């Protein structure tokens, strides 16, 4: 028998990130001979970006390919399934975390709970900030009023005085057009470029070379399917979709990063400053960081094994140290 | 109609490497509902492991999962096909040359007029060194008999003094016991400990936290498969192999980092002392090893295709400046 899965993905049509995302659709039906199709769909089209969770439950929709920490209001875990501020930075340490410590154990069983399959995370990039005004130290994010993706990353924001703002990517550009926020964080250089986040705001505020991404280093992406459309799939096709999400995964990493490459001069040519923050604005970033991982550990049992298995690997690899952990626990 | 090869690895039964090797056939045949048997052979176990490369090209052997630059005294582009001295030195780095800067076209154009099917890396771990006497800093490399891979590696390190020897991992351990060779490097921690280093050489060389391995630290392997014996597949089943490949990469990857977290502990019982090198060292190899990039980048067409793209990539990413290529040119 052929099936056919309906997916959204939280990238807007006519971004570098959409194209990958019709090229895997082709690639999975290659892979399953057929006999699996996915149809692609852009961000909005079927619902709303972060309606796309409940719709995947009931089933409207098959599956999607959103960015993961988009749950982090309704599934605590899933700030811990993407990059947090300051924790590992590197994309093959979220992979190892992932394929060998445990991490997709511990996603699977989570999403399991609320009827979905969590198929595997996609890897894709660090993020940047883009501003209308200059934000050239840590005191100057006093005040700002910030477009960022909720959960963990909102909060460490909002330690350091931003008043921080959930829009969909697509609701930015017209968002600092009309003044609506000052400044925004969203993907990586590419696809922001495609959003044409570079004609309304004329900064573009990074982390030092040693820490080019304070809060999103490694903004990770997913597929998620409706897990009784999951469970109807047959054994061997749904390990061959496994195999095309996690090839795909590093496609994807790597379709963005050259698109990356060739958007930088692109934003020199527009007279868009990049602005550098220190080393010392990222120590204070760190000690407003550590505190709330462990309160967002604490939010129920699942966020709680994964940042436990988390912080032993950041221990291993000297990115935390005891001294740093006094006071808290876990 | 099911199709049956034979592929021998570089890891030694024994190890890590080999017991992820043996659960990717596992993995192959289930992905391709059993239409493709992959046996798995540990190195020797069939022929030796430099001559892995003419036994698959004369059929003797179906295909190969080797360090990629083992050839590169018959390829000189294998010597940009696994990381070298100072160079590109993340496994994302890596990930994205091969699959969206055309890394991968090169290797399989290489590859194609020796009769070779390159499939794609498979990506593994940086390389550490073990020796029997303190090697602290780099000047204590004069004089030191060591073991390396070869080609631009065994290079760089005779331009520091070194009188290097090539040797399979499998005829270290041996070599160290005997006093043949003084040092030696190989894999990561967890393989050597399988293969006892520890047991024959109470050091470990490292580079400093900043440059933790100076010579190898994406130390590629790949799947090669016989061309005639790939064009007979049929094309489903190459695009799942494909696809395969591609999982297994960052499956193997990851397995090996877990064992690598595991490994530490047994050195530091073992009685092993770490010495890390310095900055200043690294600097020192540094100026060594840039002029050497571009001799093997030289050597003919594909070498020369290769290094260039990855050059351009470096420039982008501020791994080199205009200033040390000075007078050094393609
Ligand atoms: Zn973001
Ligand atoms: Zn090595």
């Amino acid at each position: 028998r052929r099936y056919r899965w309906r997916i959204q993905t939280a990238w807007d049509a006519g971004t570098v990130g959409y194209s990958l995302f019709q090229k895997f659709t082709e690639r999975v039906k290659e892979l399953t001979d057929g006999q699996l199709e996915v149809q692609p769909f852009p961000a909005g089209a079927v619902v709303g970006t972060f309606d796309m969770f409940d719709a995947v439950k009931t089933g409207v929709l098959d599956g999607m390919n959103p960015f993961t920490l988009y749950w982090a209001g309704r599934m605590p875990v899933t700030a811990f399934l993407s990059s947090y501020a300051l924790g590992l930075d590197r994309p093959d340490q979220w992979e190892t975390w992932f394929y060998s410590l445990g991490g997709l154990d511990i996603a699977r069983r989570a999403f399991a709970e609320q009827g979905l399959f969590y198929v595997g995370p996609v890897q894709h990039d660090l993020n940047i900030i883009h501003s209308k005004k200059p934000i050239r130290r840590f005191e100057d994010f006093k005040g700002v009023k910030l477009r960022v993706p909720g959960g963990m990353i909102a909060e460490v924001f909002a330690a350091a005085g931003a008043s921080t703002v959930l829009l969909p990517g697509g609701e930015v550009y017209p968002a600092l057009e009309r003044g609506v926020i000052d400044a925004a964080d969203f993907v990586g250089p590419a696809v922001n470029y495609n959003l044409g986040f570079h004609q309304v705001a004329k900064y573009i505020i990074m982390g030092p070379p040693e820490t080019p991404a304070i809060h999103q280093p490694v903004d990770l992406m997913d597929f998620t399917i409706n897990l009784n459309r999951w469970r109807s799939l047959p054994k061997p096709l749904q390990e061959r979709f496994i195999a095309a999400v996690h090839e795909y995964s590093w496609i994807h990493y790597a379709g963005i990063q050259k698109a990356n490459l060739e958007a930088w001069p692109k934003y020199r040519q527009a007279g868009v400053e990049v602005i550098r923050l220190s080393n010392e604005d990222v120590r204070k970033f760190r000690r407003l960081a550590i505190p709330i991982w462990f309160k967002w550990a604490k939010m129920d049992k699942y966020s709680r094994e994964a940042f436990a298995s988390q912080l032993e690997y950041m221990k291993g690899i000297g990115y935390v140290t005891d001294e740093e952990l006094k006071g808290l626990s876990l």
